[PDB]
């Protein structure tokens, strides 16, 4: 019964147990511990510092505020992603720089398990960590599991292209959560050597972001990014950002002036000012009215000179990036249905798709896969023109766009971290939860995000998962843990999965596991050849 308490560097922190039916050693759960000084006031817009000291101790046994974002959407997205039975209502606010811990260990005795960093999808707008249940990847794979969470939206990314405000805070926060797990996780059970990134959708961008940075040196060992790379051009401003920040600026108030002129002012505003703001701009959403140019859909990452110091691209062809063993996975039909349907308000409700409407509708889509006005056709004619049903254009539409969102910089991001010499795994996730969201059609295999109850033990926490689905998510949490462990997903009683090298074998993870062999390869071919003009 007597709850577990524990010393970090900052102060004693009070926890509870929670046990998982048939696990002998409850989980030791510690909710909101404050990784960073809250940024409020004259701290918005700035790098995360340390977390002030505490005297006596902290009771971590509520769940922490989400950052401040579209409440609507934040809600939606927890419940469509969240493993747990019921979804947890959560409070916003910007005071909101925490994470959760849960450890299988014995905190009686001494412990040094893997660690499992879970970085949360939402575009870089919206998400939680409170959403993700880490009590059954913890129990079941003897794995210490850390939910993080980092600014979002105009909090975790307002960028005036200059030194008055670089941009990319939220990705400082996850670099300043994985510099406390590196100062604190071995108090909870867990062996700072073995710290291994793991986030899907943005967060999976972010786990590639980090790959990147000269920052998250020597903060983790494995890393793996599902759904999600720095190559998913939409999370990723290149060129004059400062069109976008006055955008903001006069959206909220504030006058153009100068880039210091527009920080300090959007520093006066209200947290509920900002979100006003962040609800007028409509982010998240396909933007249909004036040219598609200036259409934009998130703030996100930016090239800003201390997290990233060239773009991904230029950071690959130097092979300055760091080498861990790396996997990269993607599922069967990453643009199905969540994101157009639940997310982005496509207008897609017809089901049927002509070429001349898909033509029409790709370069609305420019925001998301940035194919020139003149490129429209040819892409749309390699997709579609081979058959004549409008029911199979539609699908093939969504196949070309998260071929270009997602499969092809996956495949290109495997590529160059094999080129480094790296340890490199790539999977392709082919399973319809019987979680998904009762919108969804039955046909939709493999949508975004459906790794995520494999991942994280949704058939042990939720009800109603078939026998397959179970062991589905045995064999995937094994996977993971092992990859943690090891930087090698292999083991007893599992299928073989190949080395990502020359040979491009990949695993097929479905109800039917097995290896594979040049995932996306002609796709990749297209695409490189169609964006080289
Ligand atoms: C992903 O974070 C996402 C959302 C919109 C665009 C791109 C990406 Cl990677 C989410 F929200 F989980 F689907």
């Amino acid at each position: 019964s007597s709850p577990p308490v524990v010393d970090t560097v900052h102060g004693k922190v009070l926890g509870k147990f929670v046990s998982l039916e048939g696990f002998a050693q409850p989980v030791a759960i510690f909710l909101g511990i404050p990784f960073a000084k809250p940024p409020l006031g004259p701290l918005r817009f700035t790098p995360p510092q340390p977390a002030e000291p505490w005297s006596f101790v902290k009771n971590a046994t509520s769940y922490p505020p989400m950052c401040t974002q579209d409440p609507k959407a934040g809600q939606l997205l927890s419940e469509l992603f969240t493993n747990r039975k019921e979804n947890i209502p959560l409070k916003l606010s910007e005071d909101c720089l925490y994470l959760n811990i849960y450890t299988p260990a014995d905190l009686t005795k001494k412990n040094r398990l893997p660690v499992m960093v879970w970085i949360h999808g939402g575009g870089l707008m919206v998400g939680a960590a409170s959403t993700y249940d880490g009590l059954a990847l913890a129990a079941h794979e003897n794995v210490v599991v850390v939910t993080i969470q980092y600014r979002l939206g105009i909090w975790g990314f307002f960028s005036t292209g200059d030194e008055h405000s670089r941009g990319n805070w939220g990705h400082l926060d996850q670099v300043a959560a994985l510099r406390w797990v590196q100062d604190n996780i071995a108090s909870f059970g867990g062996n700072p050597g073995s710290v291994t990134i793991f986030g899907e959708s943005a967060g999976g961008e972010s786990v590639s972001v980090l790959v990147l940075s000269p920052l998250a040196k020597n903060l983790f060992h494995r890393a793996i990014s599902e759904s999600g790379v720095a190559l998913t051009s939409v999370l990723v401003k290149k060129g004059d950002v400062k069109p976008l920040a006055e955008q903001i600026a006069i959206t909220a108030g504030c006058k153009t002036t100068t880039s210091a002129v527009m920080v300090h002012c959007l520093r006066q505003k209200t947290e509920e000012e900002l979100l006003e703001t962040t609800l007028k701009m409509k982010f998240l959403s396909l933007d249909l009215q004036g040219d598609p140019r200036e259409s934009q859909p998130l703030l996100g990452t930016v090239i800003d000179g201390m997290l990233l110091l060239k773009t991904p691209e230029e950071l690959q062809a130097e092979r300055n990036f760091h080498t861990v063993p790396y996997m990269v996975g993607i599922n069967k039909q990453e643009f199905g249905w969540l994101i157009p349907m639940q997310l982005m308000s496509y207008p897609l409700s017809e089901g049927q798709l002509d070429q001349k409407t898909a033509m029409s509708l790709l370069w609305k889509s420019y925001p998301l896969v940035c194919i020139a006005k003149e490129l429209i056709p040819e892409a749309t004619e390699k997709y579609l023109g081979g058959t004549d049903d409008t029911v199979k254009k539609k699908d093939l539409f969504l196949d070309l766009i998260a071929d270009v969102m997602f499969g092809v910089p996956s495949v290109i991001v495997a590529r160059n971290h094999r080129d480094a010499g790296a340890p490199t795994y790539m999977y392709e996730f082919q399973y319809r939860p019987s979680f998904s969201s009762d919108m969804k059609p039955k046909t939709v295999i493999g949508d975004h995000g459906d790794e995520l109850f494999s991942v994280f033990g949704a058939p042990f926490l939720k009800e109603g998962a078939s026998e397959e689905e179970i062991r589905l998510s045995k064999m995937v949490m094994k996977f993971w843990a092992n990859f943690a462990r090891n930087g090698n997903p292999n083991g007893e009683g599992l299928p073989h999965w190949p080395e990502y090298n020359q040979k491009e074998g990949y695993l097929q993870i479905g109800a039917n596991t097995q290896a594979a062999q040049k995932l996306k390869d002609k796709e990749v071919a297209f695409w490189t050849n169609l964006f080289a003009k």
